[PDB]
């Protein structure tokens, strides 16, 4: 049962480095799943990619742009040194080490390519209905490689005309690096850019209306948003935590009785909901977009109406009927890598030959 | 020892069209040229083109632009539909039905796919050097695959920094279907695609200046950009359409001379030995792939390059040049024939 896997990573940027969006936590927490069940994992990434423990190789060029130009009728591109170009030209060289590939990324390349490739490719796809070309290349790969397809999350597989048709494989977080805290301190947090426009007001007027500190994680890039924050809600409002690493992020998080989620809908992943709820950390929690996929209300969390500070701040006052054992059992039953690698088992093995 | 040949034509639109340019006559006459040394040719082409004669495979989907979008910069495109991408996935499909898979399109695609291949792909490359992602991906396939690219001029060869490593095989026309015209009209003759920046202006006003009218003929590209030469120079300038080789021959033949007058390069081949070809002399500005064609002061007159007196010098000139002298010019350089053995020379050892 033992096989060997490549996977090619996002050509959006490195690994290791804050810039490849989600696919940059997810494909590390992946080949651990799979690494940890006996197979042998090997990923293919951009120059400057940093990857602890696995076969890494690194490709120079140009890093895809995330664009989106003339909307859905965005053609692919190709510029010259394309990264995402040479990763599937050295995948092809390297394809005979392999009983599968694993394509990471959301592109009309290798989607095309998948039958110029002996061995097989699978495609676990990040977002996001987002244009025609994209969306014809993956029903074209489904028609004939049917199983081929994975998605993290029904509500992004129901954007897409074939959506049934893709398996749903979750999210995976390495639980390992997350300790549960069941006594916290009498403050909230929030995770994000400290910038305009990401909901932070929001979080802070509740948080203060509710009587709690919030604590922040992320980062600052204008010093004069971080006054203006001051002079509105004066400076025992908000208290910065850091940027900080993931082991820094969860030891801080976790001492939290809640963590605040306030994104724009665009900005809505669930990926900061799961690291929550691993602290033993429930969470308040716009109620669309990937948030509404991870929480359970009532019992891991609330979802409530966006944009409502009356709604934030009723939740507040509900945090203590929420069990902070049961959200790191939640996280242990769904968002496991042993729960993943399982997943990816059923997924990946009868696709090999 | 015959052999299987698959070509794949351009995407920019169907032959027959007259959108693909001096392709669309290049790829039917080397198919020709092959098919009469015993050889198997197929063509694979977007949905409305027509071949006479050979096997052709046609698709559906959307055509290809033109590609001088920004300049150097502009990235290689694939749209919703790409007739390119789903050309080359046939040719994929199909590829052990052919020892040799023949690439016309000047496109990153097929450059890209051919390591992808495992029957050999070659590559005619009709265009100089116009961009970053073009130069790169014919730079690493040579790189990989010697002798696989070819052109038709060492001019436009040498717009690349690698032109010393590609195989030049010229230009060939199928002769039979030029008829020699001893006797012109006095009337100038311009041809190629309608379009700014071609060169039409100063052909228009060097035939009016030398009191001779002009016809055209080429395919076009918005009427506005026609009207305005009846209010600029005047005169029915008369557009004789776009029309068939036969058609082109034959209104071509009754002029005195060809008029090539280009901008940039290029320009590079094909409608200066039809002209030579009907007894047809050229006058060209002498910069590009004239230089190799015409034979100064016997089949044409090579002038300095944007010079109104030049070209009404050269056309007053026409008449010593005999007209006779250029069709046997034709005959003995631009013969399918010939091309014949110098496709065999050029593919034959890409073969296992
Ligand atoms: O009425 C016409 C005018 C031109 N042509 C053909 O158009 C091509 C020339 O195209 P162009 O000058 O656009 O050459 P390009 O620069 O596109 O290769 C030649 O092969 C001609 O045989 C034609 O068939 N009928």
């Amino acid at each position: 049962t033992a096989h060997r896997f490549l996977f090619v990573s996002t050509p959006v940027g490195p690994l290791g480095s804050g810039r490849g969006g989600g696919v940059e936590l997810t494909l590390p927490n992946l080949a651990k799943a799979l690494t940890q069940r006996g197979h042998q994992v090997s990923v293919l990434a951009p120059a400057g990619s940093v990857l602890p423990d696995l076969p890494l190789e690194t490709v120079p060029g140009t890093w895809q742009s995330t664009a989106q130009s003339h909307g859905r009728a965005t053609p692919a591109e190709i510029p010259a040194e394309s990264v995402l170009a040479r990763l599937w030209d050295r995948a092809h060289q390297q394809q005979a080490d392999f009983d599968l590939i694993l394509n990471f990324a959301y592109d009309w390349l290798p989607l095309y390519l998948t039958p110029f490739f002996k061995t097989p490719v699978a495609h676990l796809i990040s977002m996001g209905s987002l244009s025609e070309v994209m969306d014809q290349a993956i029903a074209t790969s489904l028609d004939r490689y049917p199983g081929s397809i994975a998605v993290h999350s029904l509500a992004q597989a129901a954007t897409f005309p074939f959506g049934d048709r893709c398996l749903c494989i979750g999210n995976a977080l390495d639980l390992a690096a997350y300790g549960f805290n069941p006594e916290p301190e009498p403050v909230l947090g929030w995770v994000g850019r400290i910038a305009p426009e990401k909901g932070l007001e929001d979080a802070i007027q509740a948080a203060q209306q509710a009587g709690l500190p919030l604590r922040v994680w992320g980062a600052l890039t204008e010093p004069d948003y971080w006054q203006r924050l001051q002079q509105q809600f004066g400076d025992r409002a908000v208290s910065y935590q850091g940027f900080v690493s993931t082991d820094e992020l969860q030891r801080g998080l976790g001492r939290c009785q809640g963590l605040l989620m306030t994104p724009k809908w665009v900005e809505a992943f669930g990926n900061v909901a799961i690291e929550a709820l691993a602290c033993g950390l429930p969470v308040i929690a716009y109620a669309r977009g990937g948030p509404l996929e991870i929480i359970e209300q009532g019992k891991s969390g609330w979802l409530v109406e966006p944009d409502q500070q009356a709604a934030l701040v009723n939740a507040i006052g509900q945090l203590s009927s929420l069990d902070r054992a049961y959200c790191r059992a939640q996280a242990e039953a769904r968002f496991s890598l042993a729960a993943m690698g399982q997943r990816l088992e059923a997924w990946l093995l009868p696709l090999l030959s």
